[PDB]
């Protein structure tokens, strides 16, 4: 199967993390969750208090051959990612080895921009953090797929379905993305991959 | 200081549970999560494998004065609810005492219909299970609010935002629902409480 490494830190946005995980599993993707910036503790208290148990510490899975690394948002979770040298070097390694980096909400501006990971990539993120993304790189769009650098970005809790579906499309294919979308009772406006 | 009791079981649908909890917290509603696991275990494995910690076993919080009891879906989570005499008694007590019952996805057909808790009233649920909701009660709407019996129902993972926003309306009101909605970057097909 295709596989995904979903990172979690104290203060990660729980809808973004959980909805993404759920959709990837529905798509037949094996998902591992990794605890970041917790010195190995697998208990992760998210941004609105939801408490998740991660599968493993990042340091034990960072060298795995996952097809995508996923960075949920949440202000404080994204700061933890930014300030983790292991997280940043893992993101860089996924990219250099031809794999996908996927980031939502505050993660693009907080993690990718300060570390100059994708200096000329196109990206989106949470609208109120537009001023944290260099102006020439910013698109205000529910999902942005920059195929040149294999960078997938998205905007907020309410775009987590759109984000997860595009990961499925990229890793498994359009037909599987449509199958998953069809299970959800999605709002009008969200792309369902039928065409 | 409105409050919500969100029930969780092995096999609950994690998007439905977590997105609902998230939105209620954003709305200033005090949330308590209650495990309906038969042994009282609080470390719940949800339908796609997300590991979610409940705050308390149902028996320790069921008699609380929460304004709403929330039943997430997930095929096996809803079966656990149906087969828990304490859960069913608690739902009945919320209803008889003039409080709100909120249920999504499989929870209406699996829990409410077999126990005949709402013999009169409109309801929805996951559309593949529509033939398990009595025909005179069924509506095919993203959210159904029947104020006559204080029953809120909704259809699936993709309607979790609509569901959570309606709980906010019912507990805190339209202004707060609009405020929360405006945070999410949600899709155009979800009612946003602005006129
Ligand atoms: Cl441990
Ligand atoms: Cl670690
Ligand atoms: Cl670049
Ligand atoms: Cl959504
Ligand atoms: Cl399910
Ligand atoms: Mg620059
Ligand atoms: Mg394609
Ligand atoms: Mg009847």
């Amino acid at each position: 199967s295709a596989s995904a490494l979903v990172c979690l830190a104290p203060g990660s946005e729980e809808t973004e993390a959980v909805t993404t995980i759920n959709l990837l599993v529905r798509g037949g993707i094996k998902v591992t969750t990794a605890s970041v910036a917790s010195d190995g503790n697998l208990a992760i208290t998210c941004s609105r208090g939801v408490k998740l148990l991660a599968d493993a510490p990042l340091v034990e899975v960072a060298d795995g051959e996952y097809d995508v690394i996923v960075l949920p948002g949440g202000i404080k979770g994204a700061e933890c990612f930014r300030d983790s040298t292991l997280l940043v070097e893992t993101v860089k390694q996924f990219h250099r080895s031809g794999r996908i980096v996927a980031a939502i909400c505050a993660a693009p501006a907080t993690v990718l921009v300060p570390h100059d990971i994708f200096p000329i990539g196109n990206m989106t993120g949470f609208p109120t953090l537009k001023d944290k993304i260099p102006a020439e790189q910013w698109l205000d769009k529910r999902v942005v797929w920059d195929a040149r650098v294999k960078l997938l970005t998205s905007q907020g809790p309410g775009t987590a379905i759109d984000f997860g579906l595009k990961i499925i499309d990229l890793l498994v294919g359009r037909e599987k993305a449509h199958e998953v979308a069809s299970q959800l009772v999605m709002a009008a406006g969200i792309y369902n991959y039928y065409e």
